[PDB]
RNA sequence: AUAGCACUCUGCAAACACGAAAGUGGACGUAUAGGGUGUGAUGCCUGCCCGGUGCUGGAAGGUUAAUUGAUGGGGUUAGCG
């Protein structure tokens, strides 16, 4: 979906149509307020730069735990969620309860989904990892028992269940890393719906300003008091590239955790 | 400064930043996501060099601190004079 260059701004704009969406107001009981922090903590200092000035957004409560076991539900509609890059689906259970989930690929209104041990192997069903079939592709993987999905939630993300022993299951993450997961944890069958997210193009600075991103200033343009890459009578790049606080930026590993080293089987060749 | 491009780090109690700690932002986000660095629409593209510094992976052949103290010598009483 390219835009005709009627203006210098409209020349390099690419968007996704996805006309199958709801195109309406979201479910009111499942919507709560949400405000912009501006990248500042309770002390008032800027802890994360390049954040501020976006569009007003409400928060849609997505049910990540899916603890309603053995109750079949039907898909009502697919909606647009500004809080994430994926699409959401509205489910209606037998008793009449309404909940929001992460819509897998191809899920449309009228589909039947269950979250239990005896659930069949269909896209959108949540099952423990031991009941999962070997070699399949999963999403919304759970790490701690009972907390809810924490992995493969972005648009188009998916993991593969390589193998499972008696006590653990081996999965390969999207980054290329193989790690161990408890066999009691749960996952969902299929891949996340929104797949054409990376194919979009903003086209102008206005879109980045709409999405709540502030301009980035290179360290070279700053003064010696501001950035280590400061000073010089012209365009100069004096020292090894570092962060504004003195940390190396090229090929320097920053992982320091020692508590969960046993889980990672093979690294992503970092 | 900018949309675009590339490199690199981060598997989530994430990397990173604030504080003396608790705690907070990142994010009520989950690698099509977040941070750092360089270049700057688009067309055609982007040659050689790992000697130096840096980073990454190893051997552990040489040395190496903290920790221990078999000895060796000295001082002073006591035994043989
Ligand atoms: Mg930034
Ligand atoms: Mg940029
Ligand atoms: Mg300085
Ligand atoms: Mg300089
Ligand atoms: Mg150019
Ligand atoms: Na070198």
């Amino acid at each position: 979906q390219k835009c005709k260059p009627t203006s210098p701004g409209r020349r390099f704009v690419e968007k996704v149509v996805h006309d199958h969406l709801h195109k309406g107001a979201p479910y009111a009981p499942l919507v709560e307020a949400k405000k912009r922090t501006g990248g500042r903590n309770n002390n008032g200092h800027i802890t994360t730069r390049h954040v501020g000035g976006g569009h007003k957004q409400h928060y849609r409560i997505v049910d990540f735990k899916r603890n309603k076991d053995g109750v079949p539900a039907v898909v009502e509609r697919i909606e647009y969620d500004p809080n994430r890059t994926a699409h959401i689906a509205l489910l209606k259970y037998a008793d009449g309860e309404r909940r929001y989930i992460i819509a897998p690929k191809g899920l449309r209104a009228g589909d039947k989904v269950q979250s239990g041990n005896d659930a069949p192997i269909r896209p959108g069903n949540c099952l423990p990892l031991r009941n999962m079939p070997i070699g399949s592709t999963l999403h919304n993987v759970e790490l701690k028992i009972g907390k809810g999905a924490q992995l493969a939630r972005s648009a188009g993300a998916s993991v593969q269940l390589l193998g499972r022993d008696g006590s653990y299951a081996i999965i390969r993450l999207r980054s290329g890393e193989m790690r161990k997961v408890h066999v009691e944890c749960r996952a969902v069958i299929g891949e996340v719906s929104n797949q054409e997210n990376n194919l979009r193009s903003l086209g102008k600075a206005g879109a980045a300003r709409w999405r709540g991103v502030r301009p980035t200033v290179r360290g070279m343009a700053m003064n010696p008091i501001d950035h280590p890459h400061g000073g010089g009578e012209g365009r100069n790049k004096g020292i090894q590239p570092v962060s504004p606080w003195g940390q190396k930026a090229k090929g320097y590993k920053t992982r320091t955790n020692k508590r969960t080293t046993k889980m990672i089987i093979r690294d992503r060749r970092v």
